[PDB]
């Protein structure tokens, strides 16, 4: 560099340590100059004797070299920069500076950059150096630029890693493992088999960390191995037992500090999430996992045998019980993946023993383990339920209050995991057990947890089941209500609320005494009051409006006070208040209308939150990640920070707006324009958060329907429908695409006839085509290393097509021709889901195309007649519906098919026909033959009859009993009790004036003959029969 340039730059870069903003401007405004600057910073990083200037420049070089980019730099310069960076690397640098140089070097290696064989050469040599920092930095560069691993000869690179894993320096070891795993995460699988052979060297180097007593570095290695399990679990198959036994050995060594033990556990557990067939095939995995988690769950209340503190603390979790926490989450996670088939047996082997230990911590552990495993092992444990209670319930009264708390937890957790069966079956055992912990004989923590577990029970308990226990439940909870710790009172209110919600009308009895207790609590602590208001309005919904009106006015005045009071935190309160207002609206019906000006404005504010995004820089993201309320993602290389909490809050507000609109109907009309234009619609352009986009879409038809019920409607609908249609081509998530289709369907049902314009119809077609294209392409996707959203999307596209055909009244058949190639490929694909989709489109075509489909007759009836006898019941269903609809709307043009196939229908109708799983299919066939018999000798109709009654499909049933009513009133035994029953069953099962026809038939018989038909029927259906007949 020219000598002047140097002292200019030297001054500036020196200003950076500390004057610093003036230097920042100078760089970004002035520094035509980029290659000079890069050349300078690489010189400083390389040769400067000042640490800080060296570091800075290295980091700056790294940043500016991406931005340039390095590609657009002059080869003559690149070379000089490469050579000074390399000279700096091999000179004498501080460790931290070598690391920074390494990262700068890495910015100079690129597929389309000129080859740099001096770097490879320098790495091969540095890996053999006696200075650990040279060795470490070489693996670092292979970490950042894994492709260099491809560029070394295989017979050099393999010893480099084997040496790496075995190195004297832990830091070199960590870097070797990092680079090894990095290789897999960066390169395609076709390259994997080239390092994969090294896994055993790695695994075999693991015991050395325990010999050196270097378990903290073990933890780092475990972390890289955890990533390798996510990428290539099958790689570990051959040495599976050796990693299992090794992690067993580490976890048991309670002398190690927790990180080596918790990361070892995570290694163990992650196999279950990435290779479930693998761990299932190995009996050792499940057994080690359970054994190991039971041990860790024992590590509680350490140095506090009486649990004194623990008793004197409050119901939040002690987050310092780390190994215990991780073990419970591990057990849970593994149980969820592997199931009880595989896990119950090993679990129970151990529980039997620990339940009876004199060590309280082991009795606790056993409760907590069941609690963690129950959901996951539900499939098997739902049948071993008295056995479980026989083990757990005796401990409800354990000397030690933590075992008691533990037992409350399991009873709670199991009530939810084994629901609804356990409520029906074990109320007699569970409720007394829990109720007895409510009494003030027990400790605060235990009473509260028992009350918590009663919520879990109640959630799936009948009003009828809870009824005999309410007085007892209530009297005990009211005591807790007067408790003296906050958390006991809070939980008392929540438990009462949720019991009340389950009790429904059976709670009317307790209303007079409870509500003033609650008013007194409110008139006196934010969470308490919010939980109190929640309890009041849940009680209100349980007992109904009339009853709730005795206190509603006062309640509302307290709500208002609570909402509009100075202190705005707890933020926890806002939500209790919102749900309460909303629940008062379900209670009050239209009498809520006067309250809208209190309740809606805050929800409008929250629901208009913008996409609160920070287009951000590379370092400025990991600290932005610290916040629970924020997440950072990458879109197209560029990084962005998104305020997740705020967007979540937006959704929640939109959900409330949507449910007020749904209940208030026409009364909500005043808000429709504002919610639609400022909330619903702009929410579809929220490309960073799909919840928002979905909540936007679902709001649309409900908004319209509110306006309808009360020109603008048409304007909003046109704007809304257009944004939905356009969304179909641009939306990347298939799950969202479905919401838009569903949203359109619902919109079209609101708006009625001819609600879409011709350009809209054509734009919907392109959307439908792109969506069908992308679904085909995803399904033509599905290994050496690894082990309904499509059906749902297609289900909805069928609904939108049907809906659009109906609104156009056929005219959409024109547009529909453009995507016929698509529909056709589907129809003759192998994949049953695409086939069913196509069949369903075809059925809709004929409904509207009538005899206007002849164009295609010759092209799809061949496959439809196939489909008729398909082993798949859903394919028969769609096919037969097509055949039936053919005779209905396109009669004259389809008899060459309908009448032949008629025998096929007699067959499809007849082992496992009348059976839940194919009852649906054979009902369509049944109606399909009735349709043919109507359009166009008598042997057939006697067949048809033997397929009544029609109970499951509503449109099919609609036709069959319409037909059954013609075959009588305009036509012509001992079929009379089968005739009647066929009808009673249909009505009773809620599938479908056929009654008028039946009466006349009963007219043809003696009073006594007529009355005996009903003999069979019990009271409940004879109550209904009386109210059905003429």
């Amino acid at each position: 560099l020219p000598e002047e340039v140097n002292r200019t730059l030297l001054q500036i870069v020196q200003a950076f340590a500390s004057i610093r903003s003036v230097a920042e401007k100078a760089l970004s405004e002035e520094w035509n100059n980029i290659e000079y600057l890069l050349t300078f910073l690489a010189e400083q990083a390389a040769f400067s004797q000042d640490t800080t200037v060296a570091a800075l420049s290295a980091v700056l070089f790294r940043k500016l070299a991406l931005k340039a980019p390095i590609t657009h730099i002059r080869k003559e310069v690149l070379a000089q920069i490469r050579s000074s960076l390399l000279k700096g690397f091999l000179s004498e640098r501080a460790d931290s500076i070598r690391h920074k140089l390494s990262d700068a070097i890495a910015e100079c290696v690129q597929d389309d950059l000129p080859a740099w064989p001096e770097l490879l050469q320098a790495l091969i040599e540095s890996l053999k150096s006696g200075n650990p920092n040279f060795r470490e930095s070489s693996f670092r560069i292979l970490t950042t630029v894994p492709y260099l691993i491809t560029a070394v000869d295989i017979n050099s690179i393999l010893p480099i890693f084997q040496s790496g894993f075995t190195d004297a320096s832990d830091n070199v070891k960590i870097a070797a493992v990092t680079a090894f795993v990095g290789y897999f995460k960066q390169l395609p699988k076709s390259e994997w088999s080239k390092l994969g052979i090294l896994l055993p060297s790695l695994l075999n180097s693991l015991p050395r960390f325990l010999d050196d007593g270097k378990d903290d570095a073990l933890a780092s290695v475990f972390e890289s191995l955890i990533e390798l399990v996510e990428l290539a679990p099958k790689l570990f198959k051959d040495m599976f037992d050796q990693i299992i036994q090794f992690t067993d050995m580490v976890i048991k060594n309670k002398d190690l500090e927790p990180p080596a033990r918790t990361t070892a556990l995570e290694l163990l557990t992650v196999f279950s999430e990435n290779a479930p067939q693998m761990c299932k095939s190995n009996q050792n995995y499940g057994q080690t996992l359970v054994m190991v988690t039971l041990i860790m769950m024992t590590e509680v209340s350490i140095d506090d045998d009486d649990a004194a503190e623990w008793i004197e603390s409050d119901d939040t979790d002690d987050e310092e019980e780390v190994t215990y926490d991780h073990a419970a989450a591990a057990l849970a996670r593994v149980a969820l993946k592997l199931g009880g088939e595989y896990l119950a047996a090993p679990l129970f082997q151990y529980l039997q023993q620990m339940i009876t230990s004199t060590e309280w911590r082991e009795r606790f552990a056993a409760m907590m383990a069941l609690s963690s495993a129950a959901a996951g092992c539900a499939d098997v444990l739902i049948g071993e339920i008295p056995k479980i209670l026989d083990m757990v319930i005796p401990l409800i009264n354990d000397p030690h209050p933590r075992v008691q708390y533990g037992c409350c937890k399991v009873l709670g957790q199991i009530s939810t995991a084994f629901s609804p069966f356990i409520q029906r079956t074990a109320h007699d055992r569970i409720l007394p057990a829990l109720i007895s912990k409510l009494t003030s004989e027990c400790t605060s923590r235990v009473q509260t947890h028992a009350a918590a577990a009663l919520v879990a029970f109640s959630e799936f308990a009948s009003k009828d089941i809870l009824e005999p226990y309410l007085d007892s439940l209530l009297t005990n909870l009211l005591v807790l209500l007067q408790s003296n710790k906050l958390y006991v009172q809070e939980q008392a209110l929540t438990t009462i609320a949720f019991i009340a919600e389950a009790a429904k009308n059976k709670f009317i009895k307790y209303y007079d005494t409870l509500m003033p207790l609650l008013l007194n609590v409110l008139k006196v602590n934010s969470v308490l009051k919010g939980k109190c208001m929640e309890c009041a309005t849940l009680i209100g919904f349980a007992v109904g409006k009339e009853k709730f009106h005795e206190h509603s006015q006062e309640l509302i005045s307290i709500l208002v006070a609570l909402q509009n009071s100075d202190i705005d935190e707890d933020d926890a309160l806002r939500s209790y208040l919102e749900q309460s207002w909303s629940r008062i609206c379900r209670i009050l019906g239209d009498d809520f209308v006067p309250l809208l000006p209190i309740v809606i404005p805050p929800l409008l504010i929250t629901a208009k939150a913008t996409q609160d995004v920070g287009l951000i820089e590379e370092e400025e993201a990991a600290n932005f990640q610290q916040y629970p309320d924020w997440d950072v993602v990458q879109v197209q290389g560029k990084h962005i920070a998104i305020h997740t909490s705020v967007l979540d809050d937006k959704v929640s507000a939109m959900e409330l707006l949507q449910s007020y609109a749904t209940l208030l109907r026409g009364q909500f009309a005043v808000y429709v324009k504002e919610v639609m234009e400022e909330i619903a619609l702009p929410s579809l352009d929220f490309y960073l958060h799909d919840g928002v986009r979905a909540a936007g879409a679902t709001l649309i038809p409900i908004l319209l329907s509110c306006l309808l019920a009360a020109e603008e409607l048409v304007l909003l609908w046109h704007k809304a429908s257009s944004k939905l249609i356009g969304g179909l081509m641009s939306e990347p998530m298939p799950e969202i695409t479905q919401v838009y289709h569903n949203s359109l369907v619902n919109g079209i049902k609101v708006m009625g006839d001819n609600c879409l314009s011709e350009d809209q119809l054509a734009a919907f077609t392109k959307g439908v085509s792109a969506n069908l294209t992308d679904t085909y392409e995803r399904m033509q996707d599905r290994d050496e290393y690894n082990e309904f959203t499509d059906e749902d999307l297609l289900d909805e596209i069928n609904k939108s097509i049907a809906a659009v055909l109906k609104t156009t009244n056929g005219h959409y058949l024109k547009n529909l021709e453009n995507i016929w190639p698509m529909i056709n490929t589907f129809l003759l694909d192998n994949e049953p889901i695409l086939v069913i989709f196509a069949l369903v489109v075809i059925g809709d075509l004929i409904q509207y195309g009538g005899e206007q489909t002849a164009s295609m007759k010759n092209a799809f009836i061949p496959k439809v007649t196939e489909c008729l006898i398909s082993p798949d019941a859903r394919i028969r269903q769609a096919a037969s519906y097509i055949i039936g609809v053919c005779a209905q709307y396109a009669p004259s043009t389809y008899a060459d098919v309908c009448i032949p196939t008629l025998d096929t229908l007699v067959q499809i109708v007849d082992p496992g026909s009348k059976l839940e799983e194919n009852r649906s299919s054979t009902e369509n066939a049944s109606a399909a033959i009735a349709k043919i018999l109507y359009a166009y000798v008598d042997t057939y109709t006697a067949n048809w009859f033997k397929t009544l009654p029609t109970i499951t499909d509503k449109e099919a049933a609609s036709f069959n009993y319409q037909f059954l009513s013609q075959l009588i009133e305009n036509n012509s035994q001992s079929n009379i009790s089968a005739v009647v029953d066929s009808v009673i069953q249909a009505l009773n099962e809620r599938s479908l004036t056929v009654i008028s026809s039946v009466k006349k038939l009963l007219g043809f018989l003696p009073s006594s003959d007529a009355m005996a038909i009903f003999n069979r029927y019990p009271a409940d259906i004879m109550e209904k029969v009386h109210k059905w007949f003429a």
